[PDB]
């Protein structure tokens, strides 16, 4: 198992919970072992109330965007569908205020790095929002794209 060579982004996901499920990584650590992978994927966990949970290393290799994850940051929300199942941008004011911070933070020390939505680069609506809108004009709007 090892650290990565380089950090070329930060990636943003949602974890594809409901509103009620208040959880982090105690849960989505169980549910990706039940899966099969070795560990939560993702290096830190946003909960609906502002916590940020680490995951793993802030310096390993993370299983959360397929082809990328040796040189990369995965983040991930909790929230992101309704009650249907659909795609929702349903995140906190709290989990929003957190990334914010959170990735100021990464941007500065990973030099060179760049912010990115799993949806750019893979054909999922995951984070369910649009990431640059919402980074520019701190709004918020359920989308597959941005
Ligand atoms: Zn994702």
């Amino acid at each position: 198992a090892k650290q990565r060579e380089s950090t070329d982004a930060i990636f943003v996901h949602c974890s594809a919970t409901k509103p009620s499920q208040n959880v982090g990584v105690r849960e989505i650590r169980q549910w990706h072992k039940e899966q099969g992978w070795l560990d939560v994927g993702y290096h830190f966990i946003i909960k609906r109330d502002g916590t940020v949970e680490a995951g793993r290393d802030e310096m390993a290799v993370g299983s959360h965007a397929k082809g990328y994850n040796h040189n990369s940051i995965g983040v991930c929300l909790v929230g992101g569908i309704d009650d249907k199942g659909k795609f929702d941008a349903n995140f906190t004011p709290a989990q929003m205020q957190s990334l914010r911070s959170l990735l100021v933070t990464l941007l500065a020390k990973y030099e060179g790095a760049v912010l990115r939505a799993h949806h750019e680069v893979a054909p999922k609506a995951c984070p369910s929002f649009d990431l640059k809108r919402w980074w520019e004009k701190n709004e918020l709007v359920t989308s597959d794209r941005g």
